[PDB]
């Protein structure tokens, strides 16, 4: 009876094994924009992903990950509110069974289609793993999906879904270029903040893009036809793979912007 995203082990249920899920800095959090301060202290966010090298694309029966070789210092993210340089290792996305819902963080309520997370730890710590056990550990860039016009440089990553469909299935994925998932503007929101699933360690300096990206209709779809259940279980559709927004408690969210 493991940990996931239904009525009997999903988001409420977690607080039992992970007891850290009732803590002072858990996420995702509503992002409220008028209460949200500006900080002209804050820094323009520094992305360098021109040297970024994907391996691998896995299903672990909670979302699919994208994970990069971080053994040398190549795909950095530093600057922002950041202190130090920090490794991409993965990236991942939450979604819903519907357009009107899969976003972990809200802004002023609203729910985007899904979010995808770019996850770095910081180098200071020497890998992954230890970076984790500290509260500058880890940093993890938040960008929102829309429905609407299609993502060219995620049609890669959609058409590879149908190789890992069922949880424990992986494949090679080479040469991602991660760029073609961003944005154009780099205006963000910054709090610190948790793992959104189990451990649910208060590891992370959360950064939210502002502006989401959109993808197609038919991307998302393709996101909706994997699933939960390993090859030959009952089929459980991957969906509504995120955790709804937690008490904000004694933290303060920063704008980068005006
Ligand atoms: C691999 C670990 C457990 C899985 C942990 C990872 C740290 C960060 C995330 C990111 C998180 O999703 S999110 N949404 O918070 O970005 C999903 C869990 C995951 C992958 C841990 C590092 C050490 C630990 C065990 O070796
Ligand atoms: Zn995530």
């Amino acid at each position: 009876h493991h940990w996931g995203y239904g009525k009997h082990n999903g988001p409420e249920h977690w607080h039992k094994d992970f007891p850290i899920a009732k803590g002072e800095r858990q996420s995702p959090v509503d992002i409220d924009t008028h209460t949200a301060k500006y900080d002209p202290s804050l820094k323009p966010l520094s992305v360098s992903y021109d040297q970024a090298t994907s391996l691998r694309i896995l299903n672990n029966g909670h979302a699919f990950n994208v994970e990069f070789d971080d053994s040398q210092d190549k795909a950095v993210l530093k600057g922002g509110p950041l202190d130090g340089t920090y490794r991409l290792i993965q990236f991942h996305f939450h979604w819903g069974s519907l357009d009107g819902q899969g976003s972990e963080h809200t802004v002023d309520k609203k729910k985007y289609a899904a979010e995808l997370h770019l996850v770095h730890w910081n180098t200071k710590y020497g890998d992954f793993g230890k970076a984790v056990q500290q509260p500058d550990g880890l940093a993890v860039l938040g960008i929102f999906l829309k429905v609407g016009s299609a993502k060219p440089g995620l049609q890669k990553v959609v058409d590879v879904l149908d190789s890992i469909k069922t949880k424990g299935k992986s494949a090679d994925f080479t040469n991602f270029d991660p760029r073609g998932l961003l944005p154009e503007s780099l205006d963000y929101w910054t709090y610190p903040g948790s793992l959104t699933t189990p451990p649910l360690l208060e590891c992370v300096t959360w950064i939210v893009l502002k502006e989401p990206i959109s993808v197609s209709s038919e991307q998302v779809l393709k996101f909706r036809k994997l699933n939960f259940n390993g090859e030959g279980e009952p089929e459980e559709l991957m969906v509504d793979n995120w955790r709804p927004a937690q008490p904000l408690k004694n933290r303060q969210i920063k704008a980068s912007f005006k």
